[PDB]
């Protein structure tokens, strides 16, 4: 209905039909078209034709370049103001702040950012009205999970960015089939704008529309809305990924008895023909993708990848923790990727891949720090800043948080069960981060409650994945600091509660450190495929092997228990050393952090594990 002619957007639809949409989808699309005032509405179909045409259009406009060396690969270079997540501009809206974060004693929380509904309405009104003028609003129906799976969750993302459309086609299952699967069901409402209505009010930098000053990534869990303004960077604009499948989903999971986690899922097969699945939570840019598609150095071992970033898991009636990967692609850090470090990623990204903020070679290929491939004499390099570049120059040729965005189905070791709606049974959970000192290569938690404490106590050097600079060691509990959808204390309680579930077969919990350094700042452990030697030890421990010795922080490998054949130059004593002074300091730091940041919401069990660790260290 309407008394005039501005409410019904039918005449502005350039693909699809508002009449063909499910009723509630139409209302969502049209309501936001009324607000944002796009010139056109394009309902995505997910087809190869749509995708190729959109890419060519972006190429026309100078928004992306085709990489002529490869099969259907593309390179986007962004405004340098829009390169990573911004935690301080990422918020969750609830009636009560304590539902979203524990109230920190110190007054500033490091476990999320809350915004009142009043303040968010004002922020929304200062951003979205008219924001799509002169642009197309693309409507992206997407599934987090295989099309038609009983455990998939569907969303609709509205965006004015073709780059977002193309990247969502890779990272989710997208298009008409999803609308058909959705029918009259519920869907997560996702609204995104780059925040640059036409005619442009401000200079366009590097043909990359964005609004840094007004960037705001908001989540409204009771209304089932995600609303993101001003950034095109995938972590901020691919709304099915961090926003939905971690922040919204972790709160749903709390309410419904499951888990949504920042974890890879991999399957590993040993030389005796046994296969086990493991999950691992490491912070952004701290080794998940490389572990998930590892090429093991140990003969007779094989790793297969289920997912590299997000896991949705629950204990089933048989007691097994079963996990699914709700994503359809990998959005991986590019620098460091080489045939030696991640040969499976190199094979995956050679076709149908979008690269962002990497360098370009004159024969139409890609380049980045650590790529470890010599170029022919005469071949030149254009940096991610679109300037000619030479290896002798002061700055990197690729941004440190540059990315590939690639279909998971193309991974040569994609696991045969990666789309099974039954999920895969997790037998070990691994925590870890970047710790240049003090923390040994691997240890095993003493119990479930100890393992939840180990997750809670995680710390890691800052990376380029968000706004934190330098290499300051930060708390990042469960690798979820940027991603909790609700109060972290409550999340710890939820984890603890799993132990008391009927027939629960609780996975073993481990903590790793690939990143300990010697006195000269060189890594003590080579990592990458050599991490298979650590996974071997974990595998044996899951099977019940007596290959561990007790220490104050947990179980570690016995002398000679790790296979170090071919690594005679590793300094094992240094790499496994546990210093009373370091750990006295560590436990004091963890105590103060949990007291300040979790406070009244810290479960008794976790405080008890803290007291126990302090006491074990005191007996050293
Ligand atoms: N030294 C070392 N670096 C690693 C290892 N695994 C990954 N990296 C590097 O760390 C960065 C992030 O790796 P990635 O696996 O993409 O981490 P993710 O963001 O957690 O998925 C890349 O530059 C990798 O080359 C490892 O075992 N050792
Ligand atoms: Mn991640
Ligand atoms: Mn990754
Ligand atoms: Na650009």
């Amino acid at each position: 209905p309407q008394l005039h002619n501005g409410l019904d957007f039918s005449a502005k639809v350039i693909q699809g039909s508002l009449d063909s949409l499910p009723q509630e989808v139409r209302k969502f699309v049209e309501g936001n078209a009324q607000l944002c005032q796009p010139e056109y509405i394009h309902i995505c179909d997910g087809s190869e034709e749509e995708y190729g045409r959109l890419l060519a259009h972006m190429q026309e406009e100078g928004v992306i370049r085709k990489l002529k060396k490869y099969d259907n690969c593309w390179l986007a270079l962004t405004d340098p103001r829009d390169v990573a997540r911004i935690e301080s501009k990422t918020v969750i809206i609830t009636q009560e702040q304590r539902d979203t974060v524990p109230i920190p004693k110190s007054g500033q929380s490091q476990l999320g950012r809350w915004m009142s509904e009043e303040d968010f309405e004002k922020a929304f009104n200062a951003r979205f009205p008219g924001c799509m003028k002169g642009r197309t609003m693309y409507v992206i129906p997407f599934s987090m999970g295989p099309l038609g799976s009983p455990l998939a969750k569907i969303g609709i993302e509205l965006t004015d960015s073709p780059y977002v459309v193309a990247s969502m086609r890779i990272m989710t299952r997208m298009g008409t089939s999803v609308l058909e699967a959705l029918g009259d069901g519920e869907f997560i409402k996702c609204l995104h704008s780059v925040g640059c209505p036409l005619p442009l009010k401000k200079p366009l930098v590097n043909n990359w529309a964005c609004n840094p000053e007004l960037t705001l990534i908001a989540h409204l869990p009771d209304r089932r809305e995600i609303i993101s303004f001003g950034s095109g960077y995938g972590g901020n604009s691919l709304l099915g990924k961090k926003c939905f499948a971690l922040r919204i989903a972790s709160r749903l999971a709390k309410e419904e008895g499951w888990l949504a986690e920042h974890m890879l899922i991999l399957g590993i097969t040993n030389p005796e023909g046994k296969k086990k699945y493991l999950a691992a939570a490491f912070p952004s840019a701290c080794g998940k993708t490389n572990l998930a598609m590892m090429n093991p150095t140990l003969p007779g071992w094989k790793v297969e990848c289920v997912g590299d970033d997000i896991a949705w898991m629950k204990f089933d009636a048989q007691g097994n923790l079963r996990a699914i990967n709700p994503e359809n692609g990998f959005f991986g850090v590019a620098p460091g990727t080489s045939v030696k470090t991640n040969p499976n990623a190199i094979k995956t990204i050679q076709k149908n891949t979008i690269f962002t903020n990497v360098a370009e070679t004159s024969d139409g290929g890609v380049y980045w720090e650590g790529i470890d491939e010599p170029l022919a004499p005469g071949v030149t390099i254009t940096s991610w800043k679109n300037k000619e570049w030479r290896p002798q120059d002061e700055e990197p040729c690729a941004h440190p948080n540059s990315r590939f965005c690639t279909p998971a189905s193309q991974c040569p070791i994609i696991d045969p069960a990666w789309e099974s709606p039954e999920g895969v049974p997790i037998e070990g959970i691994i925590f870890g981060g970047r710790r240049p000192a003090g923390v040994p290569l691997v240890y095993e938690a003493l119990s479930w409650q100890h393992g939840v404490f180990v997750g809670a106590a995680m710390r890691s050097e800052a990376t380029a994945a968000a706004e934190h600079k330098g290499k300051v060691i930060m708390h990042d509990p469960f690798a979820m600091r940027p991603f909790f959808g609700y109060n972290f204390g409550k999340y710890l309680a939820h984890w603890l509660s799993m132990a008391h579930r009927p027939a629960a077969k609780l996975p073993k919990i481990f903590h790793v450190n690939w990143f300990r350094k010697d006195k000269n700042g060189k890594f003590l452990w080579p990592g990458f495929g050599e991490n298979s030697r650590v996974l071997e030890w974990m595998f044996g421990r899951i099977e019940g092997e007596d290959s561990a010795k007790l220490t104050p922080i947990g179980y570690v490998p016995k002398e000679d228990a790790l296979n170090l054949k071919g690594l005679g130059d590793v300094n094992v004593e240094e790499l496994f050393g546990i210093s009373k002074e370091f750990w006295e300091k560590e436990v004091e730091e963890i105590d103060k952090y949990l007291e300040d940041q979790v406070n009244a919401d810290l479960p008794y069990e976790i405080e008890r594990e803290l007291r126990a660790l302090k006491q074990r260290i005191s007996q050293m």
